[PDB]
Parts: structure tokens; sequence; C-alpha cells
RNA sequence: UUUGGACAAACUUGGUCAUUUAGAGGAACUAAGGUUUCCGUAGGUGAACCUGCGGAAGGAUCAUUAAAGA
């Protein structure tokens, strides 16, 4: 008869939020039926299922996804992408789980991530169809199963120091393989 | 010819160090593939190529964040 969930937005992510908020109730409202609002009092979104005119359980899962995604800091028009498709996921890790550097040798890694004008970031995206952001010390990618696996093991050769030439050549060779 | 004294060349027998030369006898002895890059320390492999701990860049930063009249 009734069933929610609460999600909370994190306070740098709210700006863009009320920036884009006309946007991003009328795909919900209209295309899930779901109820929203946002709660001021305690930084939150709500989203809310009436039993009477909703179609199947499953809307109630994407709503929230959808938002999730937003909050992380993926774009507005990548973030849609959650309700309209179906097998889409999220990975997140941390460079300290890969190895253990601390100062200089951490701004670094990340820099060689991102590359000369966000290149290197926009090399990996297109080799393997999928999204990346980078928030500080924490990585997301979102995308297909096997496409996050193999965006994955090419970040995570380069934060152990392999250089940028030879990391290219690798996505070459995944690329063809997608051709087959 | 001879007593004692100071001066004092030099001789003999051992020890030790250095050098010349004959000269064995021997060892000789020589000739005719990596792919981040490094430092100190300890260990491993016939062999660059390996492994543990601490350090350096002499290595390529995209995107996003606060706004004011009782």
């Amino acid at each position: 008869k009734f069933e929610s969930r609460k999600i909370m937005v994190p306070p740098h992510r709210m700006t863009p939020l009320r920036n884009s908020w006309t946007k991003i109730y009328p795909p919900l409202v209209e295309h899930l039926k779901l109820q929203v609002r946002m709660n001021l009092k305690t930084k939150s979104v709500e989203l809310r299922t009436n039993p009477k005119f909703t179609t199947d359980p499953g809307a109630l899962q994407k709503g929230a996804d959808f938002i999730k995604a937003f909050t992380l800091g993926f774009d507005l028009d990548d973030s849609i992408a959650l309700l309209r498709l179906d097998d889409l996921y999220i990975e997140t890790f941390e460079v300290k789980d890969v190895k253990t550097l601390t100062g200089d040798h951490l701004s670094r890694a990340i820099g060689r991530i991102a590359g000369k004008d966000g290149k290197t970031k926009f090399a990996i995206e297109n080799a393997t169809r999928t999204r990346i952001v980078l928030a500080d010390s924490k990585i997301h990618i979102l995308g297909g199963f096997t496409h996050i696996r193999m965006a994955r093991e090419s970040v995570v050769s380069l934060i152990l120091g392999s250089p940028p030439g030879k990391v290219y050549g690798n996505l070459r060779t995944v690329a063809s393989r997608l051709k087959e």
C-alpha cells in the first residue's frame, strides 16, 4: 500500500541539483508514475509509490538508481540511461586498494589517469563503451558488466605506474576483439 | 824498542731490510632479450631478466563546489 526510499545528496552536489531540478522530476512522475519531493529540511530527496496507478515493482528501484548515479557526479544525460536501459551497473574503488602511495606520488597517479587535457580518460571511455568519473582518490565506472571489467583492468595498470603509451596499444587490441 | 790515553780507518761472526744476476720449477696468463626509470640495504640464479623493506620524479590534472534588502 506504501513503500518509499530516501536518499541523501552531499553538499558539493547540492547546487547542480537545484539548477537541474525542473529537468529531473518530469521524467520520474510521468514515465515511472512515482511521486517525489525534495526535503530541504534534511538535504535529501524522497521517492514514494502509490499502488493505485503504478505498473510493476521494478519502477521504484529504477528511480532510486537514477538519482543515486547523479549524486556520484555523472552527467544528467548519462544518468538518464538508467531509466531507459535495463542492464547498467556502477563499480567503484579507491587507489589505496591497489597500491599504498601517499604524497606527490598520489597526485601524480591520478594525473596519469586523466592525461593532458583529459585525453587519456577520454580514450578509455571510447575503447570501452563506459563513463568514468574521478572524485579525488575514488573512481566510479558506469556501464555493462563485461565492459566494466575491461575498463578496470586498464585504469589499474596506470596507477601501478605503466607509461601511457603502452596502455594505448592495449586499447587497440581490445577494440578489435569486440569487432571479431 | 816500550807503558797508558784520546782520535779512529777497518775486520770477523750472527740478525734484518732492500737490490743485481745465474736460475730452476710451475700457476702460467695473454695474443695469434628487458619496458615506468632509479637510490640504500639484504637474499637468490650459469645468466641482464628475480624477491623483501624504506625513499625520489630526473613521470602527462579532465570535471565539480558559497552568493546579500527588517
